[PDB]
């Protein structure tokens, strides 16, 4: 008899239906699939020939079944129980009157990319898809930190405190890029566009990125990502891109690890009955954003939050559980153009949960799904892992790193004050001032009159009417 | 005195209010900027010095004004006089009763890029704008024939009767790619596609060629366009492109000239008055496309035309001079997404013909605006042309290149019979079979399942149920 245990060494089962059985056993079988080849010596070429793969996972199968392996997962038992008992009791708070509301979570130890636990779904009795680890779903706003404001960062096209274009401007098609239900405003700092989750200052950090030449590409898949298509419009904000939540996990993970992404993972080990080891979890941990970095997006991710502008997460945990509530919670939400897909990202410095909610066919949740109930429920569910294992989430602070640049910017432009071209007068830029953090050596420019990312002609005479105003 | 003369040597003025005069005056002042930088031994890092510029710029002009230079145009007198007569006495037909409607157009000859004449807008003296010239505005759907179709088929992925996807599908955003107010329809061949000016088989053919690696830039580029970002999605039909009509003309010349671009110009040379040669238009001929490529798109633009199904034009050139519209006319049309920009494109072996309507603000036109409006105003103003240089269409057909391969394909898919895997079952592919065109080595594939450019799953099940019907 083979046997998965979680992570101190309990036995989870023998080779039992629920997704902690299935998820394990199937990662298993992939690993004993390779290490089988291997052992028979089949090659790469071999390997591409359907009816061989098709045996070999048959043989991984049968392996496990009729074998004495040892397959030592990352899960925790009392917290993955606990996850599922805050789902079973709270899972029904997610339903919104647009039917029965699907749900998947991974929980990810942000120093070792381990899966501690995770939720599946609603009831696997009742429907056995995995949300968690076989779904795929646009990631919506969550993108933003990723792939447009963090990776302008780390260039130093961007500090914490730079200006962005908010106002009215159309896809190349000619569609007003549309944000719930606003065609756009004005300027406004990263700040106000992370809180609020603003489409157009996305799109025009993307397109800053796609001018400059940019390997967006490169940083994404060091996280690995899969992304068929990099020239999309609104790939920042979740266009073109869909992923499960247990690779979108290994995002934020990487953002909370200041910077360094460690490869999530579900098995650690598998060995034959005699201590044979046939696989074992190899860490390969990579800096994908420099520490200045992602310590200046965990501040703005911290006021995500803070603000509960998208999400009311830290008003329900507060009342759930203040001292919880009191650690250094970061995250970021996402909602999809039609309602359909609801995220909710969350880290602390120890520990990253992330959330979707959604349709298994795709139709639209309600206007607030995200905002409220997918909050609410998670908070219920950051209180049953903390009940759980009182210390995993940690009480450290997110903390800016020493390498960090600091400067002193105007509140107005988000660049230093000094002399700008207004047609004709050379004017004097004054006015009140802001520390605005940077990922480069020399840290914010001099003001210059396109002192946003993006803007058209209308947009800064606009802007620049404004400011002059005082 | 100095003087702009016609093609014959005529003069036109010497250095009087029309666009005839500021066009060809302006250009030819940049032409003597280069020439005084150089004769002045001015640097490339010196002319980028702005005040350098303003000065070598005035200089231009009044060398001009006060030397005795001769220039000569491409324009042809009678032509182009017939061309301003045309708009002056057939221009309110464009009024749609969404304004005033103003108008571009350009003629030039295929072999050499020369512009015999144009109209620069309704009325000089009501409104200055040169819309041949100096306004840029979307090209719409006459994109598709050089970015998606030609190119595709350049590089051999594509055939004159292959099957495109029309189904129904999204942008990367969630948005429904829509046609007129269409979400679409089913699989159709090339033809339809292009006569009908479809989005969803533009949309997959841009993909198509997106990840076969295709270098559709350097195509673009060798013709003259200048687009910022190749990475959008709608490129295709229009989206994230601005052109002049002379240099969108430029691009159907190319076309017309089985393949081989030649560079639009309006001055063909400037001397001084001793003889001395201070500009003279360099031929720089590229094969853009091969000849094979080029001769069945034509083939597939006469069918646009023929077709009426977005233009009346035939009709309304059949009436107004029969003789003239049984020439080798082919052609596209192009409809932006609000009805704000209207083109027809127009060639025979001979010459081509841009044609662009819409409002100076970029408001909308009537649904109809280009369908009869601008296709009944560009028949007068084909008949105008001939009436006043009788030969100057021609009478030449086009004709594929022998180089062209043909194929028997499947009417319904494109390719050619053989079997095919539809979930179990491996049937032979029968039915009624076509000639397809190809510009490759090999010409048409054998059939398989994925038959058709673009199509998701659901397509191809439906699309295979139906086929399998007979
Ligand atoms: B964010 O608050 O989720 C806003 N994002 C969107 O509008 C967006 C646009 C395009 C594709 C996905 C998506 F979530
Ligand atoms: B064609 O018949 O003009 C259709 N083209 C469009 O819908 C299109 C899409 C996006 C941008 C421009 C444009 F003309
Ligand atoms: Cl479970
Ligand atoms: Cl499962
Ligand atoms: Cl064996
Ligand atoms: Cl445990
Ligand atoms: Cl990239
Ligand atoms: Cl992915
Ligand atoms: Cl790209
Ligand atoms: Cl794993
Ligand atoms: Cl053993
Ligand atoms: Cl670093
Ligand atoms: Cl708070
Ligand atoms: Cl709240
Ligand atoms: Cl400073
Ligand atoms: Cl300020
Ligand atoms: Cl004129
Ligand atoms: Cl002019
Ligand atoms: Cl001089
Ligand atoms: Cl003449
Ligand atoms: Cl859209
Ligand atoms: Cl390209
Ligand atoms: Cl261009
Ligand atoms: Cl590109
Ligand atoms: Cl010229
Ligand atoms: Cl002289
Ligand atoms: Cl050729
Ligand atoms: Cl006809
Ligand atoms: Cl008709
Ligand atoms: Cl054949
Ligand atoms: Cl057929
Ligand atoms: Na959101
Ligand atoms: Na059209």
């Amino acid at each position: 008899i083979s046997e998965i245990t979680y992570s101190d060494g309990t036995v989870i089962a023998s080779i039992s239906r629920d997704y902690l059985y299935f998820t394990t056993l199937a990662e298993a079988q992939e690993r004993m699939y390779d290490y089988l080849a291997q052992r028979d010596n089949v090659s790469a070429k071999e390997l591409k020939n359907e009816a061989t793969q098709k045996f070999y996972r048959d043989l991984a199968a049968k392996e496990i079944e009729n074998g004495g392996y040892k397959i030592t997962t990352t899960i925790d038992q009392k917290i993955h129980s606990a996850m599922q008992s805050a789902v079973a009791d709270y899972g029904y708070l997610l339903d919104d009157g647009t039917g029965r509301v699907e749900v998947g979570n991974v929980l990810m130890d942000n120093q070792t990319g381990a899966i501690l636990g995770f939720v599946g779904g609603r009831n696997y009795q009742e429907n056995q898809n995995n949300h968690a680890f076989d779904t795929k779903r646009s990631p919506a706003s969550t993108t933003k930190p990723l792939l447009a404001y963090g990776i302008a960062i780390d260039q130093g096209l961007m500090g914490s405190e730079t200006i962005l274009s908010n106002y009215p401007t159309n896809f190349a098609n000619g569609n007003p890029i549309m944000y719930a239900n606003s065609k756009g405003t004005g300027m406004m700092t990263l700040g106000e566009a992370l809180n609020y989750s603003w489409n157009i200052p996305a799109y025009w950090t993307y397109r800053m990125l796609r001018e400059n030449g940019v390997d967006v590409k490169g940083y994404m898949e060091k996280m690995g990502y899969e992304i068929p298509e990099y020239g999309i419009e609104s790939l920042p904000m979740g266009g073109g891109i869909e992923v499960t939540v247990a690779q979108h996990t290994n995002g934020y993970q990487t953002l909370a690890n200041n910077g360094v992404y460690h490869q999530k993972h579900v098995i650690s080990k598998i060995e034959a009955a005699d201590g044979r080891v046939v696989y074992e979890y190899q860490d390969k941990p990579v800096q994908v954003y420099s520490k200045a970095t992602a310590t200046i997006m965990q501040g703005l991710l911290r006021e995500v939050l803070s603000s509960r502008v998208t999400t009311t997460f830290k008003s329900n945990l507060t009342s759930l559980n203040p001292t919880l509530a009191n650690a250094d919670w970061i995250g970021k939400t996402g909602t999809t153009g039609q309602d359909e897909n609801m995220w909710l990202m969350l880290s602390t410095p120890r520990l990253t949960l992330g959330g979707w909610i959604g349709h298994d066919d795709n139709h639209s949740l309600s206007q607030q799904a995200g905002y409220s109930n997918n909050s609410n429920y998670m908070a219920h569910l950051v209180n049953a892992i903390q009940q759980a294992s009182p210390s995993i989430w940690g009480n450290e602070r997110f903390a800016l790193d020493p390498s960090v640049v600091k400067s002193e910017v105007l509140k107005s432009t988000g660049q230093k004050p000094g002399k700008v071209s207004v047609e004709g007068k050379e004017v004097e830029v004054t006015g009140s001032t802001v520390t605005s953090y940077w990922a480069n050596k020399s840290g914010a420019p001099a003001t210059s009159y396109r002192f946003a990312i993006g803007g058209s002609d209308a947009d800064y005479q606009n802007a620049w009417s404004s400011i002059v105003g005082s």
